[PDB]
């Protein structure tokens, strides 16, 4: 049982598990079931945004997604992560589909990580930014059917040659290197993520949607967690 | 018209047309509500084997599944194909999913079929082995989506490039000469045939299964006859 902390971009409603009946954008804390959700206006065939924030101070958990000239989704959420995730854990995204299908598109990645210490000057950082994906990278951790290469993006899960999204596809990818998250001696610790993305369905019911996530190090795809359960969760619980 | 007999390999239960509620194998008589069924543990991305038999000393049709280190599915019906099938027929393997879907893999096919008459050692024979499969199979009649050559197996259904099986695919393959299946002379009549297959689902709902058959000569596949129905039969009746 990997221990999974995540928000997710949430494009088809399964309302027997909990889902509002309509796309959102949700805070998962160990559970398909968010904690808290918002209401999410997804453009099929637009790049999106996604920004990710969190500090030790506040304790809150915040994402935001927008597409140019439109409004945004907000959802933010109290949490001490101290309480929920081990110290050393490995941050990535994943994405699925189910009956329905879509194509999760990653154009670009960017991450930052910092602990600042009870000491003079003395803060840890970690920093990756990737605007171009490539055939080989070695840095990333590629998981189900992901791939890379393909225009120079990031296809978290299967498409076929002339393009169009496949079901029962599930991928992940995660950074090669542990990320320190927090740390009992902390004065702060933070953290800030952002992703452009890309879902474009060839119908009226995408499915099933994208998620940035932090779990474990040693964490791999759930068996059977294709769909609604985003290549995160086991089960619904 | 065509007049079919066949033993289906059913991974998907259409429990409104008479399939128990569960994978199973069956022998189909004309109809594709099999007159005889047994539960089928199919097990997803294994290689199984399937063996089909019958003599006419006791007009018994038998078959048998199995997957290595594992139990096999049996199921056994009586009947004398003399008053269902024509006396010479073509043989075949035929294939198909629906809304869901599964690859449909033949590793290797062996058909005997053997006439003995009122006549001191004069035996009637046949008999054709395939271990391996070629780009251009010329003793083979294949319908539908049905290819051969992609690494030297028989693909019954769609596959894309990146070996994911596709929806609404039937296929299917027949050995290129007339089989005498049956004569009034014969003092004893049978067949033998044997195939293995790869059955691989991304998800964990496969469809719609395999089918070994015989059939008038000139047969072909029965419009609409894609999912449930198996490439076999025009109808649910
Ligand atoms: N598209 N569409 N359509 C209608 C439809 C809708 C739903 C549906 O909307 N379910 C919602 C939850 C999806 O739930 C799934 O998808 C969602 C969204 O991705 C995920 O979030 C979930 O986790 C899950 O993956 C289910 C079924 C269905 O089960 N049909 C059974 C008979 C199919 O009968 C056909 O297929 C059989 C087998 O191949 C054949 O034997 C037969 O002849 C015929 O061809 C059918
Ligand atoms: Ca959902
Ligand atoms: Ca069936
Ligand atoms: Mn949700
Ligand atoms: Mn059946």
């Amino acid at each position: 049982a990997d221990t999974i902390v995540a928000v997710e971009l949430d494009t088809y409603p399964n309302t027997d598990i909990g889902d509002p009946s309509y796309p959102h954008i949700g805070i998962d804390i160990k559970s398909v079931r968010s904690k808290k959700t918002a209401k999410w206006n997804m453009q099929n065939g637009k790049v999106g945004t996604a920004h990710i924030i969190y500090n030790s101070v506040d304790k809150r958990l915040s994402a935001v997604v927008s597409y140019p000239n439109a409004d945004s989704a907000t959802v933010s959420y109290d949490v001490d992560l101290d309480n929920v995730l081990p110290e050393w854990v490995r941050v990535g995204l994943s994405a699925s589909t189910g009956l329905y299908k879509e194509t999760n598109t990653i154009l670009s990645w960017s991450f930052t990580s910092k602990l600042k210490s009870n000491s003079t000057h003395e803060t840890n950082a970690l920093h990756f930014m990737f605007n171009q994906f490539s055939k080989d990278q070695k840095d990333l951790i590629l998981q189900g059917d992901a791939t890379t290469g393909t225009d120079g993006n990031l296809e978290l899960t299967r498409v076929s040659s002339n393009g169009s999204p496949q079901g029962s596809s599930v991928g992940r990818a995660l950074f090669y290197a542990p990320v320190h998250i927090w740390e009992s001696s902390a004065v702060v610790a933070s953290f800030e993520a952002t992703f452009t993305f890309l879902i474009k369905s060839p119908d009226s019911h995408p499915a099933d949607g994208i998620a940035f996530f932090i779990s474990n190090i040693d964490s791999s795809i759930p068996s059977g967690s294709t769909g609604r359960l985003l290549g995160l969760f086991p089960d619904a619980n």
